[PDB]
């Protein structure tokens, strides 16, 4: 039952910082997938070689999986928060969603114009992909549904927006970008990267400011949260060791460093105080 | 956990009707809130007397509480639809939840920029109000968490869309446009409700697809629907009956609009 509503006895909290990231995000989240042409993606791919065209495969597996559970499991987080109260990131929330529809989206439209959306590229999902988003993710956000104690939400934000996409999903796009924008390749998917990864700027921002009022009210979660955070890593590096063992079948080692460096400075934005 | 992904062992649905509602909700749906000018809504507000000033809050209370609800209470159809696998649902209700924070967004800003977002407008619910959006609303959304059944999501989109939206929501944005584009007053809100009621008829088509779609299953669902529209009916009036007398504009007319929208509603669905 609603007790009342904010915005009959006050307004929205203009003032808020999740009511100025949900402004930013309607200003700077117009991009529309179905907009991307993808028709020279359909002929790179094409003119492409049996072997050439797998070595895209297992990325592009990762990122329609990644997006499509971002999509369904920040639905408990929004549930949360809009129980406690906390409108003006309800507000934003909205927007995250709709954003990582658009992710899904894209990634399934790249998938139909090049000609595998037929193949199931199930297999390139190891035990530690599992692990992280067939498992820990959609498990930690559930949660929220019985259990909203801060430790719960930060263990979520940590998961979702530290882990997934700000550790992962980030060295992805990086990924991506260093090996396909040299060779001139696939300048569809490469648009819809580049507008997804502005999108996710934001939504770092959420995860970030979502942690660290839960850390502010107690610095005890600050152990929490690194905690979480490496009891992660194994499956970040197990995945990540799984590619660069699949690709060798483009520097593997600077990619690797960049997956490293992504996690220690997700680290550095969450302080004790 | 997931059992897998749909866009990893195919692709979304292109055919699907939620996927080409969504396709429609994001070429239609860019207005932002934040680019309506209130500067004369402040002006009109001002220029009324103290009793012209109150006429106008009970349909603004109405309203801005119940985007608010709108809001909140279509998570757990998101979710209980995310979890039945319907993906092509799930894309367009981000757009539809995205809708309607802009809807609770617009109102507040207009009761900021006129000068009443310090006033508590509470006030003006009554308890007919109050049965439908603070607990009965919010009852039929979030028992989705925990019962699914087509029974439970009938009876979730008959209160969301059809009762809500489509009875209570539509006659209040045709009752103002009635009043004060006819006044000549507060010209930025009557233009962000033209926006919302673009929105919602795309929000109208999800819940007549899905109802119609469970009750297409088996014909008992079709009276399971007219049952709980009748349940609410007492409510829907009874509000209206509230504002009516308030504001004592023809107020006859627009209490028959409300009933049509009601019948109208009702006939939106088929038996068969
Ligand atoms: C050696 C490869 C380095 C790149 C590691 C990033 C792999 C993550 C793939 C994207 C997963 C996702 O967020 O959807
Ligand atoms: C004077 C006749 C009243 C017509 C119905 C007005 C109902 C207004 C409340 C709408 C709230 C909402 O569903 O967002
Ligand atoms: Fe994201
Ligand atoms: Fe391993
Ligand atoms: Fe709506
Ligand atoms: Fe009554
Ligand atoms: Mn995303
Ligand atoms: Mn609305």
């Amino acid at each position: 039952h609603h007790d009342g509503f904010q915005t009959v006895k006050a307004t929205i909290d203009w003032e808020h910082p999740m009511f100025k990231l949900y402004e930013k995000a309607k200003r700077n989240g117009k991009w529309n997938p179905a907009d991307i042409d993808f028709s020279q993606d359909q002929k790179d791919f094409a003119s492409l070689t049996s072997e050439e065209k797998i070595s895209a495969l297992p990325l592009v597996a990762g990122f329609s999986a990644g997006e499509e559970a971002l999509t369904l499991d920040i639905l408990p987080m929004a549930h949360a928060l809009a129980r406690q109260g906390r409108l003006e990131d309800v507000l934003f929330l909205t927007t995250f969603m709709h954003d990582e529809a658009k992710h899904v989206e894209m990634f399934s439209r790249w998938q139909q114009a090049v000609g595998i959306g037929q193949m199931d590229l199930s297999v390139f999902h190891n035990d530690h992909y599992k692990r992280i988003f067939y498992e820990a993710l959609p498990e930690a956000m559930n949660r929220l549904y019985a259990d909203d104690s801060p430790e719960a939400v930060i263990r979520a934000a940590t998961v979702y927006n530290m882990i997934v996409e700000g550790t992962l999903a980030e060295s992805g796009y990086y990924t991506f970008r260093q090996i396909y924008k040299k060779a001139g390749l696939f300048p569809g998917l490469l648009q819809g990267i580049d507008y997804l990864n502005m999108d996710e700027g934001r939504h770092i921002q959420f995860g970030i400011y979502t942690i660290q009022r839960i850390v502010n009210e107690d610095e005890r979660y600050y152990e929490l949260f690194i905690r979480y955070m490496d009891e992660l890593w194994p499956h970040v590096i197990g995945y990540v060791d799984y590619l660069t063992e699949l690709g060798k079948r483009i520097d593997y080692d600077l990619l690797r460093h960049y997956v490293i460096k992504q996690f220690n400075l997700r680290k550095k934005q969450i302080s004790r105080t």
